[PDB]
């Protein structure tokens, strides 16, 4: 049967983390991977985190089977954090989650949900986007279809070309948006623009998919989600998949949400059934662990309040990165302009590097990036500063 | 987009969980679902992963993540359980192994493998079987066909007939295996059956997918791995689907496997590195707190005494309300001899009750179980057994 069953390419993330592993010179760096790094370059398991596990490890009676929807709390406290504590979507029972593993499995579930339920054949994606994005829908059965978003010579969002290209998407068809931290320029609508851009989903009839992968990461929680709660008080429908991988450091623990939203009570509830009947065909219900610390954490005023620390502390620590990054790159002799990366919000900066130069670069000074030249911010130290940045000027 | 979008039918195991839970009767029975109970009808996170968590608060330092495939340690305890420790397919790498969330997962990744880098049209599944089978196959755009099994007036497994029916599945087919304790009916295949079995696999070509969901709960670990091994023996390929969610009672953290076999270690390799394109284009790579738990126990010595005992314990439990049940039918006015299921394996009984007299049983007796007539033994303790008993007989 497997006989000529051809090799896969490697992924363009993971494939990185495997390379990364096997190289054996002892100063390699590695700025691939959206994983944050801490002064150290460790990536910590958050205390907040670690409190909320020795409870779950008092607390547990039993491993026994969650619904196919995953923890009644967890869902309510996702609703709350996208959408607004006493917002209308949740007031007149308009939106349903479901746990899922990781944003990923969130975006899938959404895929698997509107391929078979839906009349839609094409989902929208900006170019550039996550690599992955493609992967999945074409997996669901769905076409990728792309539309303008990054100035690379301004190092800006082109928005006339972005509602240009946009404008050749029917109504029918899903558009997915990044809720903050565009990912990999870093480059996010203003509120302005977001309102602009949700006025126009609604005069063409887009069903909006954001992925929300970043919330806290640009400016704060709040802050954050304007742009999807800018949308949500447009629209009828929307389907939001998120995640609690970065903003938690739970990663390997696989935890997000897909949440649905129709009209009214009734249609969102017929709509959920569906979707949870494309989950009981998949994995059928999901992992408790990492849904289980986010419910406990968003649940307890104290332990609440150790996490936004954390969160705090980490968007900070990117941003003195993002500056030494540029600052360094200057007094290193770096052979053009930079600071535009000060403007990106995120874990990255969308370099500027050709695919060669990124090649090289991991080829003979053993710094690792994604070919598209996105480079992690999160994993820059201190100590790792003038060592990366003497490698990129030597190949500029 | 979600106007005409009609409600799903419940899941015809799961859907029962959530109507005992909303019953309000003092004493309702639920043997449904398969899920363990003790004595005092409660299910205990087993004391083996217990203390296996509890290390694990103590020495873990990311939750950075896993591989596509997940753990290492994970996938190698795996292959020494499923085939034995110094198996030549484990010594000639033949194997490889992939970490799912849960055995549901595992048959989907199986699925979606198959149905996008195989010429597979069809799958072979035994009537009866699990309900969901036919679910992930149909998901994957996997046709089911399904082939006789179970004699119900002898209630034996009807061996002519399943050759007979299996005459017509074509080479290139698949045909699913329960590897022990058949579910619904709890009736396995004897050691000279399974390698006749095996032989006729091979002179067909029909490739083996082998559902492993309950190692341990039949004989013992190694005696209820003798059909697949029978099988591994006589095949170049074969794909099994494995899960940990009873033997180890890890339910809702969801911990499978998913192991992939072909001819020879290059082979194998270039097949799976499209079985991981499956995984990243669906939840990315795997939940680590239930599968650390299972490598953890599986490979520390005393931990892994503790577990066996723990699940013999279950086995033991199971065989002795398998009797009590029986004996309390029979001194109860049972109008029918139920002796037959002393002889079936498993978690299961499949009572030979129709569809209403089950029916009957939740609307005005509140005892659940599933419409095919299968209950729940290890839901059964001495404190229900005459209740549920009393109920059944009045229905007959
Ligand atoms: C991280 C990320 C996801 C998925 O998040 P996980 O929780 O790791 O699955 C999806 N899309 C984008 C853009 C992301 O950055
Ligand atoms: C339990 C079971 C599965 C799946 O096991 P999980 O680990 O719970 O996903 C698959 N098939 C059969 C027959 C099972 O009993």
């Amino acid at each position: 049967m497997f006989e000529n069953i051809t090799a896969a390419p490697a992924d363009p993330i993971l494939g990185l983390a495997d390379l990364f592993r096997a190289d054996e010179r002892p100063g390699k760096i590695n700025l691939g991977i959206g994983v944050y790094k801490d002064e150290t370059g460790k990536t910590p398991v958050l205390t907040s985190v670690k409190k909320a596990e020795q409870y779950l490890l008092e607390n547990e009676t039993t491993k026994n089977y969650l619904g196919i929807d995953g923890i009644p709390e967890f869902g309510r406290c996702t609703q709350e954090l996208l959408f607004g504590k006493g917002s209308a979507l949740i007031n007149d029972k308009r939106a349903r989650t479901a746990q899922t593993p990781g944003g990923t499995g969130a975006l899938r579930v959404a895929a698997d949900f509107l391929a078979k339920n839906t009349s839609v054949k094409r989902v929208w994606v900006s170019n550039p986007s996550w690599p992955n994005h493609k992967s999945v829908f074409n997996s669901a059965g769905l076409e990728v279809r792309e539309y303008a978003y990054y100035d690379a010579e301004n190092h800006t969002l082109d928005f006339d070309a972005l509602i240009n290209s946009l404008n050749e998407a029917q109504a029918g068809d899903v558009v997915l948006f990044h809720g903050c931290c565009h990912n990999p320029t870093g480059i996010d609508p203003t509120l302005e623009q977001w309102q602009t851009l949700a006025q126009l989903s609604v005069e063409k009839g887009w069903l909006p998919l954001f992925d929300f992968a970043f919330q806290g990461f640009a400016r704060g929680l709040e802050e954050d989600a304007e742009g999807l709660r800018a949308f949500a008080a447009m629209h009828k429908e929307l389907i939001v998949a998120s995640s609690y991988s970065k903003n938690f450091g739970l990663y390997n623990e696989r935890v997000g949400a897909c949440t649905l939203v129709a009209a009214d009570s009734e249609t969102v509830d017929r709509a959920f059934s569906q979707m949870k009947a494309a989950i009981r065909a998949n994995y059928s219900n999901p992992p408790a662990h990492g849904a289980s610390v986010v419910a406990t954490i968003l649940s307890n005023d104290a332990l609440r309040a150790i996490w936004e620390q954390e969160l705090t502390d980490m968007r900070q620590r990117i941003q003195r990165m993002r500056q030494l990054f540029v600052n360094t790159l200057q007094e290193k002799g770096a052979n053009r302009d930079f600071s535009f990366i000060i403007k990106q919000n995120g874990m990255f900066s969308f370099s500027g590097l050709t695919k060669e130069q990124v090649l090289r670069l991991r080829e003979e000074f053993g710094v690792y990036a994604v070919a598209s030249g996105r480079v992690n911010v999160a994993g820059m130290t201190p100590d790792n500063m003038a060592p990366l940045c003497e490698a990129i000027v030597a190949v500029l």
